[PDB]
């Protein structure tokens, strides 16, 4: 079977198991990929989305330590355009409307958030074992 | 130039980039590895470390989205031993007194701590948006 490229962003603040198992989904969405992971602006994220604690350098060197991922860009666009897809040859954005043209071109392949997996969450198990009382 | 099997062994509770860069740095101990990492037991480490935020399964589970980890061992031993080390074929451990025997043998490796990049090294940051007065 041919090789498969696959596009996945996101801002990966505190990176967790949440993310990795999106990333890993993302690259077995094929028998042969290459998973092309993007990296979003600290500008963009803090103006568009909310807060980030990690600054992109952050971000990024923590991921290249992930098996799943093959390339990364980062910076990564904010939006992503058919442009941008035809300069790195991806085959599908793999995300979790504003992709309706991904699913109109067929280049749209869902993956799936894992709830209670988060940096948070360890943060509030951490604090439980202080009774209010 | 030969396979050589390497043995790091730790906690990985809350898993971050300091993990990861030692996990790194003892994959590259030599240009062909495998390298085994051990998790310590949930029991063992509350009684003779400290305490430990993530169950067993998932710190385990963490490590294996990591791409310089090629075995794990879950739960590994508190103590190595030299019987440990002839079972799983291991010819170097790679760590950061206990480890005597394993330097008279020639089969110690130093792998280096990153201050600063811990997961609640980043807590301290997000609580720093928040002025005292």
């Amino acid at each position: 079977s041919k090789n498969v490229v696959i596009y996945a962003d996101g801002v990966y603040d505190m990176l967790h198991l949440g993310h990795m198992k999106q990333l890993e989904q993302a690259k077995k969405l094929f028998e042969n990929t290459t998973l092309i992971v993007g990296v979003t602006s600290d500008n963009e994220t803090k103006l568009f989305k909310g807060q980030v604690v990690q600054t992109l350098e952050e971000r990024t060197e923590t991921l290249k330590h992930i098996r799943w991922v093959d390339e990364i860009i980062s910076p990564c666009p904010w939006v992503v355009t058919p442009e941008f897809l035809e300069k790195y040859k991806i085959d599908y954005v793999a995300h979790d409307d504003i992709y309706a043209w991904l699913k109109r071109a067929g280049k749209f392949k869902a993956t799936q958030r894992t709830e209670g997996v988060s940096t948070t969450d360890l943060i509030v198990r951490i604090l439980k074992n202080y009774e209010d009382y």
